[PDB]
This record gives structure tokens, C-alpha cells and sequence, in this order.
């Protein structure tokens, strides 16, 4: 049994982030974390982890899953 | 002259050499998602319709 070592690169998260002042959205492989969501911010190029649980989100992904 | 990132797609690729999907959304260029692969680090455009994504951002909502 090899475990294997991943660092959530999450632990806190943000709420107010509208789907306009997003770039665009990094979904990080790390199955292991509860917030596996990054946004990289239009203006600044800040990246900031986001609340899974925006509506917007969902309509974001679109196609890939509705 | 801003163009769309993905042109060409992938169909083939394992889970197990991604470390990320890039997702993009603009009125111009729809959904491209874009991987970063894990063997190479090349950014790689794939088929949104890969067998493991949609259970891939499933597991990401919840």
C-alpha cells in the first residue's frame, strides 16, 4: 500500500466572486481536498479559491456536465 | 487578434497525468478546457466530453 502525498492547495475560501470577474477556473486534481476550485481574477491576476457551492459555477462548466 | 486557446482536441488521456483542468467559458470560444499533464507539464486542449471529466467536476461541486 503506497500512499501517496498531495498538499490541498486550499483552505480557505471566498464568496464574493461574480462569474464576470473571472479569467477563467483551475479545478486541481486533489480528489483529497474539500475546495478543489481556483479562480484567476481579471484586473489583478490575483487567484483566489472560490465557494464550490456558486450557482454560477455550475453554468460556468456548462457542457461538461449539463 | 484574441483568438480561441483550443483549436484541436484530445480524446485520450488518463485521469492518473492530469494535475489540473484550465476551464474557459467566453461568448466567442464556448467551454475549452484545457489539461496540464502531469509526465510533461504541457497544457494540452481535450474533449469536453471525456468519459471521466463529468464525474471529474462532480466531485468538485460537492
Amino acid at each position: 500500500p503506497v500512499s501517496l502525498s498531495y498538499r490541498c492547495p486550499c483552505r480557505f475560501f471566498e464568496s464574493h466572486v461574480a462569474r464576470a470577474n473571472v479569467k477563467h477556473l483551475k479545478i486541481l486534481n486533489t480528489p483529497n481536498c474539500a475546495l478543489q476550485i481556483v479562480a484567476r481574477l481579471k484586473n489583478n491576476n490575483r487567484q483566489v479559491c472560490i465557494d464550490p457551492k456558486l450557482k454560477w459555477i455550475q453554468e460556468y462548466l456548462e457542457k461538461a456536465l449539463n
